[PDB]
């Protein structure tokens, strides 16, 4: 007897997917949508390396703590990496005004340039510029001080009025930092500033603040009962800043001209830097930006996949290894032997035997599933952003609001991703079930009376069929010689 | 021989939709789910017109900058519209305390009424009330000052202690604003206030602050080295506010009795206002709220379609236009019928009495009702809370500004993804549905005409027996007398 | 002649669901996905009862308003419940610094220990410790004061310098509260403090502030033109706090050692407490947390279903009830069988030995298992973290308040839309599924009886050969 069979692919694949109706379905071909690995390194974003702070936090780096590396020239960075629990910040204890705010300002800086705003050798001719050192800020076992500030003191029994101004002719924003010293007793205030009641005044076109030292005994920090409060402001292009004091000023020595870029952010990381590039950086390492979802870390920088709590997001592209009754229905098994398509034919006649795929229906199915995967992947809108937000000890409400935002996006993206994969995996299998059922009915319609339907997807020809009648039948031309 | 064919509609439509399996599919009918047009005007929200500030920002308007129009009547507004050239604010340089907070609080009011809190002519018998004008607040080429504040100065060589109180009897909140002058040198401090050390004190039942002038040389803004700081508080009904100073006070002259309503916001727009109503205002113009999505602007006020980055959201309602999951459409019935123009699905008959198309009304009306219900569900399930998306943050609120941007951008990402895929997937489902309606019509006829006709394999049945117009009507209305012909 | 029929289940159910194509479809079985009821009481979260403040707000409780002495002995809680009449707070008028911030801090406290930081009887030997009472803080018709603070005044014509330190040896954070008095006139300043210009100083390793009294005429609140501003700080373990003053200090008397727990929150509720447990508390009452969605209240504490504006989220699990896409149900098999009560799909046989219905167990069991897996996926994929939705903002934080409102409202719109459409679309898919299982059941037998029977067109086959009960069982068993 002669036979033409319609059937589908099977292979040695062990891939499993989940579907809305069935868990743990072994499938022939599949695509993973979930980034779940990282390279364990810090990499370049947008071509530039990050600003690496090493032993310091931003306070110590921006103030110039003697244990931190100085930036002498103009530099650029993609994001900032500080390590956890950096211990070199404000070596002299005090309050850093709007510290988190300043950290956020430095996260959106494309270029950054240190310059000597009030040069130490020439700006203070009637004050002592070389005695302002302390053991709290020592380096290599010798006392020192912040490299960007200058602790002025009395000279020859007097601390005269000082008035120092600076005009921003840099055609960009200038970040100016300064300090105010608060002694632990009036003896030290008298010794250093030759006055009991001093003041500091700092003004620009849009900044204006007056400081008066407050003297009291305090618990010792870094063996210091005194305090220095740190302050900063952004001087607009063309604007001037005026410093006026008769005591206690920790004066600007170096300041920073800066250029703004894309908003970036700060990564806390114990990971080391490497000679890699990336479109998306996480605290434990860089991740590929090709898939729509990732489960490595919710706080990322770059053009990043959405963070999900999922551990598996596997999308079926092939077949069971149903809704339309053929696959796992009346055609109960796949053909490992057919290795050139998803759907096709098996012939058995006197002229020879073997499997062959139907190129038309397989190519249509391959092209459609490809469009489906590309839509799940490429419809994902991806802007360059920095997720992280920093809040101080009196911003717990803002911190919890930020956590409620990140967590809600996580719940929405996790649920929708899980269910999308479950439902569309079901749809993809029905699509294959319907492509083979339509292939069967196409041949049945052509083979109207010339064959018996065996009920297994196979038709036994009455008309004697060689290897020549079939090529016309699989090419869909038939002339409906009874044995 | 006589023949009855099953087929589906085709027309001259050029609409294209995308589906999960195929992009750019030509279809007979489709619906747009994406608002992509606005009317270019500012409209009334919740029945009320916005406050239009024109040349002024809220600061200049509320202080009474001499270049701003004063409000003589009691009025109401749903939101505030300032223009990109709103440049007239604090004409005398200084800090406006909690400015953004005041902008948000003033953005929608049930009633608003300016009134003379401390009449200039009668409240300060021992101070100079006529010398406090400056070129920084010039008007008509003459020095001037804010119309709602009064710059008190010394009179006859003395600036006496002042203590002025006001009881809120307005049975609503009163917005009281005031200022503090900070001279640029001690000579000016002496000349105007006859003291080097002055203070200002302002107290209510829940507001309590003391100000002392700080004198220093400062860079000149609008040719002023001095500074004036502006302050405000909302005095609750029945409460008292007390001003105490011996110098430097920029005193309240007019205040505002107001009732605030549900929180609104500020629109920055160069669009003109019109006598239109809307549920959703956008900076470039009002938009309809009938569709679930819009791509006009992310920052809107009202009950608004969700903002998406999509450029096209077209939902198929009809069929592939050919002038498949179930094998019929674009399968064995490979083409549509331009000739059938009164339904989606139907028949072509040819017998000795004539030929022509006819739509199957039952199955067509069923499909129209389902697709209608499907489109209405996609549209009407969209809950949109009244919201004012915009948020203003000052130079020290950058983290807050980025948190607000992360919220708007996260919602944009969720809604764009969900909108695109919903249309991609439901477009596929709608086409499967039409394909399955044609299969069931074809199979319905095949069951009726069991052996009395040959299946040609293209949607057509070749009758063995002669079939007239009562027989053809019998097949199309599903009362085919099968035994009669066997 | 002998007949075998394929059909589907029908019952007396009146449940209705909506589908994307058709509203209000009567179905045989369904599951509710929407929690829409609550028990009307306050319950224990994570095993611990809430702190009920009753007549007091948090200011009155933490400061020790004399009308809150019944709250001085509560030490552990899961969340805080204030009532709509919580009116006893700062009985002496003034500003409470970072009050909302402190309310959020106390929302995340596991254990709480009040302790006498500066004992009134022994810490102030040269000041008057018994005169600092006022009618603004009355108790039992006698002037009084906060039970956790001490209003120090001059003794015998002088208010001497004071310096008091405290070392946190509690091995946990110590919440320290204090105040600064601001009289309305300089006569009262001299009377209480023997000084016109005083100062207060409070310092630790990370806190540093100096306060100066401001003397001015003020409107009277609770008959007081004076003011007391309230302050606090969290003292780190091992750190020292130093109080220094020569006047106007309202000194700490008791402080609080606290241990943080899971971040929780504050509920305002008129509901009474009961001896119940819940994984989710709402202001009107506790709710079940089993379903993925609830419509009771958007501001919840616990592991909570997502809040939706929906009034009905019913998912069909069974079939159209007749007491489609694949053409059988409501197609050529126009009705369901109330008689078949042992399955969703099955057969009716009629031959010379008898008649009756029989469910096809394989196809029914396969369908029941698949629909079960689907219902469980919709439910169990819902990630539910312990959260406290609520956020409190003061009169100068409207922008923050409206940003929090935009966040809550955005999540509500996303979840409502997605829930409604998921149910409409999966209800359609579920009904399509049943239509397809009966079509495949019909087609299986039609292939089996290729020439031996006439297809009647209603799901029934008229046997040509006489078919007995072993022939019938083989057709129903596919043998
Ligand atoms: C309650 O709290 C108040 C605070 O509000 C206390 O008031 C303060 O008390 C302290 C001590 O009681 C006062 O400090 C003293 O100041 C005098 C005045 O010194 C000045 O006057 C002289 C010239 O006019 C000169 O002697 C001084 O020179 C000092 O400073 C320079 C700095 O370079 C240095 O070179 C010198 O060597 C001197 O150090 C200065 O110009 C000062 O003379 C006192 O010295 C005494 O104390 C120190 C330390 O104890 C000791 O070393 C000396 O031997 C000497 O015995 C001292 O420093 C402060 O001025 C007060 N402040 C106010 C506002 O009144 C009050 O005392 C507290 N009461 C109680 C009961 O505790
Ligand atoms: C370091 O910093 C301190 C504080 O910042 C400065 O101290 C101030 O210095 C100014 C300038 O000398 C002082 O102002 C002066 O006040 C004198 C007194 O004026 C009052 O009394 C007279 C007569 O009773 C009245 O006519 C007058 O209207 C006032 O009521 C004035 O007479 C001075 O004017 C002289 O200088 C100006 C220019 O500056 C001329 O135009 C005049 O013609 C006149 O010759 C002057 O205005 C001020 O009092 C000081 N403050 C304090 C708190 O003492 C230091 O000067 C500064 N530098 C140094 C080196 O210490
Ligand atoms: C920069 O960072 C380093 C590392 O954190 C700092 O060195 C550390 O300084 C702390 C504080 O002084 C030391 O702790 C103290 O040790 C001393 C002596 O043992 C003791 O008296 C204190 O009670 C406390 O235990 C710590 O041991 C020390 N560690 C090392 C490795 O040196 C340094 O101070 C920082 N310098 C600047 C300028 O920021
Ligand atoms: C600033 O103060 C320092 C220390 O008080 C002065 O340093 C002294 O300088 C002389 C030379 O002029 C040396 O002989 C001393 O040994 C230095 N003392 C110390 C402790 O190093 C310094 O001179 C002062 N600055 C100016 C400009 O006079
Ligand atoms: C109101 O706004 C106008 C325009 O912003 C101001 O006029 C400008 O004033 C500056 C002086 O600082 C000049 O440099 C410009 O040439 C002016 N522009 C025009 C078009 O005249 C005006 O001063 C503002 N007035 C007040 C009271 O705020
Ligand atoms: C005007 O009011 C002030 C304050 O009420 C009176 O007293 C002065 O107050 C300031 C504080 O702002 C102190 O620095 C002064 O020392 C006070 N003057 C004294 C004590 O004589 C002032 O007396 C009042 N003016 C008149 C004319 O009564
Ligand atoms: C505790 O709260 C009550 C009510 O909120 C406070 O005031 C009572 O209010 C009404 C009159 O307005 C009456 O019940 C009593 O006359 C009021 N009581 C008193 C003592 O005035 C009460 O003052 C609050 N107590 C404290 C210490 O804050
Ligand atoms: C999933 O299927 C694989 C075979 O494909 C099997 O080895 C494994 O145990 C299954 N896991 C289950 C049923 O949980
Ligand atoms: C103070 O005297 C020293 C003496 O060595 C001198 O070097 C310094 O320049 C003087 N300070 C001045 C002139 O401001
Ligand atoms: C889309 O379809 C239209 C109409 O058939 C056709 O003209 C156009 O070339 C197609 N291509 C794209 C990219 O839209
Ligand atoms: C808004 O809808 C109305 C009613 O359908 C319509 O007349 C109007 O043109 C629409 N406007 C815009 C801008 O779409
Ligand atoms: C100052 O004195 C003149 C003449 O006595 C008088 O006209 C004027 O009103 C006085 N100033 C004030 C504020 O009354
Ligand atoms: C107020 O000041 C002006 C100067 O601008 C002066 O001419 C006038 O007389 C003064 N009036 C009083 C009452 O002092
Ligand atoms: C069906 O068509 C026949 C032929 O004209 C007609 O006589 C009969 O009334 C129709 N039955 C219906 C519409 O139910
Ligand atoms: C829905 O259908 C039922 C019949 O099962 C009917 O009683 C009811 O009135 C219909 N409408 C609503 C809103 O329930
Ligand atoms: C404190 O003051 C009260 C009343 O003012 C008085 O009865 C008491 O004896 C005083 N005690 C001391 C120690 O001064
Ligand atoms: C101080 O006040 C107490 C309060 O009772 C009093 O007994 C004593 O006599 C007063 N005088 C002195 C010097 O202690």
């Amino acid at each position: 007897s002669d036979t033409i069979c319609i059937g589908y692919h099977a292979n040695n694949s062990t891939d499993t997917v989940d579907t809305v109706l069935e868990k743990n379905v072994t499938v022939t071909h599949s695509v993973n949508l979930l980034e779940d690995s990282h390279n364990g390194k810090l990499c370049r974003l947008k071509g530039k390396a990050p600003l690496q702070l090493g032993k310091c936090n931003i306070a110590g780096w921006i103030l110039g703590n003697p244990e931190c590396e100085s930036l002498l020239s103009k530099r650029s960075w993609s994001y900032i990496a500080e390590t956890p629990n950096s211990e070199n910040g404000t070596c002299y204890p005090g309050d850093f005004a709007d510290y988190e705010e300043l950290r956020e300002q430095l996260s959106s800086v494309s270029s950054f340039e240190r310059f000597e705003i009030f040069p130490k050798e020439s700006s203070w001719p009637k004050h002592n510029t070389t005695r302002g050192v302390t053991a709290a800020c020592s380096h290599a076992r010798k006392s020192s001080f912040y490299k960007n500030l200058l602790w002025l003191t009395e000279a020859n029994g007097s601390y005269p009025n000082l008035s120092k101004s600076y005009v921003n002719n840099q055609e960009k924003e200038v970040l100016v930092l300064w300090g105010v010293h608060h002694p632990s007793n009036i003896e030290d205030q008298r010794t250093l500033y030759r006055k009991e009641n001093a003041y500091v005044s700092v003004v620009s076109s849009n900044y204006n603040r007056r400081f008066t030292p407050e003297i009291a005994e305090r618990p010792k920090v870094r063996n210091q009962a005194g305090r220095m409060n740190y302050y900063w402001t952004l001087l607009e292009p063309g604007d001037t800043i005026i410093f006026e004091a008769n005591g206690n000023l920790i004066a600007p020595w170096y300041a920073f001209a800066l250029s703004r870029g894309l908003g970036s952010g700060i990564i806390t990381s114990n990971a080391s830097m490497d000679e890699c590039d990336t479109k998306c950086q996480t605290p434990q390492g860089a991740i590929n930006s090709s898939l729509p979802f990732q489960n490595i870390h919710p706080v990322t920088i770059g053009e990043c996949p959405k963070y999900v709590k999922s551990t598996k997001l596997r999308m079926v592209t092939g077949l069971r290894n149903g809704l339309f009754g053929a696959i796992a229905g009346f055609i109960e098994g796949g053909w490992t032997g057919m290795m050139d398509g998803w759907y096709g034919y098996h012939h058995q006649n006197e002229q020879g035997s073997g499997y062959a795929a139907d190129q038309k229906s397989t190519q249509n199915a391959i092209n459609g599933i490809t469009n489906k995967v590309n839509s799940v992947i490429e419809k994902m809108n991806t802007q360059f952003t920095a997720v992280g937000k920093e809040f101080n000890k009196l911003e717990k409400r803002m911190e919890n609001l930020n956590k409620k935002v990140d967590d809600g996006f996580l719940d929405i993206w996790t649920y929708n991703a899980e269910l999308l994969v479950l439902l569309e995996n079901e749809r993809t299998l029905d699509f294959h079930d319907s492509n083979v059922k339509n292939l069967y009915e196409k041949v049945k319609n052509q083979l109207r009376n010339n064959a018996k339907e065996l009920g297994n997807g196979c038709f036994e020809f009455y008309h004697k069929c060689d290897n020549e009648c079939m090529e016309s039948v699989k090419n869909g031309t038939y002339d409906y010689s009874e044995e």
